[PDB]
């Protein structure tokens, strides 16, 4: 289609590898660009961990208010919220918000621990029908996004279908889905990504990711006015390990999608 020709040109101009999946819930039409290729997830996996903890809270009613100790050994590479509560506690709600809205990696590790390890996150994905997602590692002081490594990857097609089920579908209970949507809409890290390519009258919830090999990711649920919502996944990674971030590529992909 015309959109795929433009995304291919964007990718060629960028020097990297671009992956896009759009789902239009109006008639379930899809637009894919490398939609079945693997990409390193980076911080975009946090949505699946936060969703898995929300799912547990459907039976453990008070779970989100449970206090969790933050210890100095808990701190990893990037912890802007958790470092403010070392030798104190945060609730699972506050950790979920920190992971999703400030991409706090210590907060993500507490979600992972609550789920019994990364296999608990992957398990929740399999349970809601995502056969592609795999979370293999916790966040650590040294993380990787190495070309060809299957660890901690998914495909754009898979993550878009998953993000739709979690946010617009009913993979979660009604209060849980609304909490996740609120969390995503309140993200602070995405202004330069997918949001930057979209008409400002559209409502967006998103979660970003960034890593080495200049990996630059964003996954978003999009509410245009007077129109069925969309879900858009944009993954981007580069051949050089020390490559710079390219949030502009994600903004440009989203602008191409929005036509
Ligand atoms: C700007 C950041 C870094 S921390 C956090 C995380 C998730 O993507 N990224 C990393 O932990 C990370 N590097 O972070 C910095 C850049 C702070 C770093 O430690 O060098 C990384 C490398 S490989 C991999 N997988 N994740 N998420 C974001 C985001 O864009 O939302």
């Amino acid at each position: 289609s015309a959109v795929q020709q433009k995304l291919a040109a964007l990718e060629k101009s960028s020097g990297g590898r671009l992956g896009v999946a759009l789902i239009d819930t109006a008639d379930n039409t899809q637009v894919l660009y490398r939609g079945d290729e693997r990409f390193p997830m980076c911080s975009t996996s946090k949505v699946m961990a936060a969703a898995a903890v929300l799912k547990q809270s459907e039976t453990q009613k008070q779970l989100l208010n449970q206090p969790v100790e933050i210890k100095p050994a808990d701190l990893v590479n990037y912890n802007p919220i958790a470092e403010k509560h070392v030798n104190g506690t945060m609730t699972l709600a506050e950790l979920s918000a920190a992971a999703l809205q400030y991409s706090d990696n210590t907060a993500m590790n507490k979600l992972i621990a609550q789920l019994g390890g990364p296999g608990g996150v992957t398990a929740f994905a399999r349970a809601i029908g995502d056969e592609t997602f795999r979370l293999d590692r916790t966040a650590s002081t040294l993380n990787t996004a190495i070309p060809g490594d299957p660890r901690d990857t998914t495909t754009p097609r898979a993550m878009a279908q998953t993000l739709r089920q979690l946010t617009l579908g009913h993979a979660l209970g009604e209060t849980q889905r609304a909490q996740l949507v609120t969390w995503l809409k309140g993200n602070t890290t995405g202004a330069a990504s997918i949001r930057a390519g979209l008409p400002t009258s559209w409502t967006v919830g998103d979660k970003t990711g960034s890593g080495d090999y200049g990996t630059t990711n964003d996954i978003a649920v999009i509410w245009p006015q007077g129109r069925a919502p969309l879900v858009l996944v944009t993954y981007f990674t580069q051949p050089q390990q020390n490559a710079e971030s390219r949030r502009d590529v994600l903004a440009s992909a989203a602008r191409i999608i929005a036509e």
